[PDB]
RNA sequence: CCCCCCCCCCGGGGGGGGG
RNA sequence: CCCCCCCCCCGGGGGGGGG
């Protein structure tokens, strides 16, 4: 038996329904599979519940070869009579698009712009769906390879909507993944255990608990008491305490789209200028930010795409915007301004102390003549929208396709969102970001998302902060550790030595 | 229902090459 | 230890033929 403890905070058996760019599921990634998986830096598409794939010539339509003898959990919720078909796949795409189910919100997709990008899903034979595309779309299948596109089951939700029940599919899971779900307490602990029919090599380990319960301090304390074999997110602080010399644990990190950001909101005519924007960027002392809110756990990032995409083909140049505070003085001083800084109240993947970095932007443009007013906004609140002039977010994403990133932050489609927290339009961006997608080789669409990039790091829409590390402690005992760039943890690959 | 071919998938074992 | 080829075995699913 296994016990992985991490963060009550973003826990969801549906990581669709959930804020985009704020986690990686790290319970959907075993319960529930995606037609295919991206575990690589090349981007190469991992077949998973579809076999194979082929694009047509005009590149407007997409056929999927699904999996055979796949077969769906055995939970004492349900019980299911057929294997794994196109009726499935229909479902569960149809659903985050808004057509039509044929049963008795979904943030990432909604800013992506998922309907806008497909016509239509449909099944051809039981082992086969073709998905008619408006015009090409290169970003297609690294979507239908993320977190959120899970495979749900058909019988399952038709039996629910015959009841009105269809709530329950987000309570009690029905998946196809290594691993099935026996009991839970909601914001507590989940207990896996092993799907016996699984469709590819099983799950080593037959028991897993992911427990949610402790806080954040005492999750260190809970491993050293070793009632906890793989302990998540850790204390920033109690990091310093650890070490790489250990004999009974070791320490994994990882990089990846892990970034912390402050947004200029575009609808405040003085954050419209470009002057007051590139010299609050000057006023700012991101290094001093680093070692006090991340202590040596991140990277002052003066970039938008990470290295670790294979869109990275910048070699991240010198920050014309970088901390100057002489610079910014001048300009800022004399304009004397007041600006109403908000900060998202909650736990953020990118942010540790998000109020204490909230004081030392306060704090370094208060040094250059500017007024800063931080206010604890709740996510609720800023849906419902004196209104913030600056806002501190980022984005946490396992999907390097920088379509899955850079449009919903930046884009003209999302400034009316809770994604494009600039309100931000530039008609130039989304010229790149349109092109980078109707082109279907990696040289062409790294150069229009490195223009697109190179426009966002002059323009200033908004300030990078951070390159953030996600880490997680584990013990000697435990092998099949794998952290990556691109999700979760896989539990399947985990065994004790 | 049994026996035999072809195709695809999965798992295991063995030999060759690359980091 | 990871990734990729070749060979053999096993299991599952699908199509063709014989009793
Ligand atoms: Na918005």
């Amino acid at each position: 038996g296994l016990t992985y403890c991490t963060h009550a905070s973003g826990f969801s058996f549906n990581p669709q329904t959930a804020d985009a760019g704020t986690s990686m599921n790290v319970v959907t990634e075993q319960i529930y599979n995606k037609l295919f998986d991206i575990k690589n830096h090349s981007a190469t598409l991992t077949p998973m519940l579809a076999q194979s794939y082929s694009i047509s010539a005009d590149g407007k339509e997409i056929l999927l070869n699904l999996r055979h003898g796949v077969k769906f959990h055995q939970t004492p919720w349900f019980t299911p009579t057929r294997d794994f078909n196109a009726e499935d796949v229909v479902f569960s795409i149809n659903r985050v698009l808004g057509h039509n189910t044929y049963l008795p919100r979904f943030p990432y997709f909604d800013s992506i712009k998922l309907n806008e990008k497909i016509k239509s899903v449909t099944a051809l034979s039981p082992y086969q769906v073709k998905i008619e595309l408006f015009a090409p779309d290169s970003s297609i299948l690294s979507h239908l390879a993320s977190q959120y596109a899970i495979i749900f089951s058909q019988e399952y939700a038709y039996q629910l909507s015959a009841d009105d029940n269809l709530a329950q599919l987000d309570t009690h899971p029905v998946g196809t993944g290594p691993y099935q779900v026996k009991d839970y307490v909601y914001n507590q602990y989940v207990r896996l255990v092993r799907n016996e029919n699984y469709w590819k090599k099983e799950a080593k380990i037959e028991h897993i608990i992911v427990d949610l319960s402790t806080d954040r301090s005492g999750r260190l304390v809970k491993f050293f008491n070793n009632e906890c074999q793989i302990a998540s997110y850790p204390e920033v602080s109690q990091i310093g305490l650890l070490k790489n010399d250990d004999k009974h644990y070791y320490m994994q990190s990882t990089d990846g789209m892990n970034l912390a950001y402050l947004a200029f909101n575009f609808d405040k005519p003085l954050m419209r200028d470009h002057e007051i924007r590139a010299a609050i960027s000057q006023s700012l002392n991101r290094a001093r930010i680093i070692h006090s809110i991340y202590h040596n756990t991140a990277t002052v990032a003066n970039n938008i795409i990470p290295e670790v995409s294979w869109a990275s083909t910048v070699n991240t140049p010198e920050f014309e915007f970088d901390y100057h505070p002489k610079i910014a003085k001048n300009k800022l001083a004399d304009k004397n301004l007041l600006l109403n800084l908000w900060v998202i109240n909650e736990e953020q993947v990118y942010n540790p102390a998000p109020f204490k970095m909230a004081e030392m932007i306060k704090w370094d443009l208060a040094q250059a003549g500017v007024k800063v007013k931080v206010r604890a906004v709740t996510r609720p609140f800023l849906t419902a929208q004196e209104n913030y002039d600056l806002i501190l977010s980022g984005w946490l994403a396992g999907n390097l396709d920088p379509d899955g990133f850079m449009r919903p932050i930046l884009s003209c489609g999302t400034k009316n969102e809770l994604t494009n927290l600039s309100n931000w339009c530039n008609e130039e961006f989304d010229q790149f970001m349109d092109r980078a997608i109707t082109t279907s080789h990696l040289s062409s669409r790294a150069k229009a998302y490195n223009e697109a990039q190179e426009l966002v790091l002059r323009e200033l829409p908004i300030i990078p902060i951070a390159n953030v590390k996600r880490i997680l402690v584990a013990n000697s005992r435990v092998k099949g550790v794998k952290m990556t760039p691109f999700g979760s943890l896989d539990f399947s690959t985990l065994y004790f030595i």
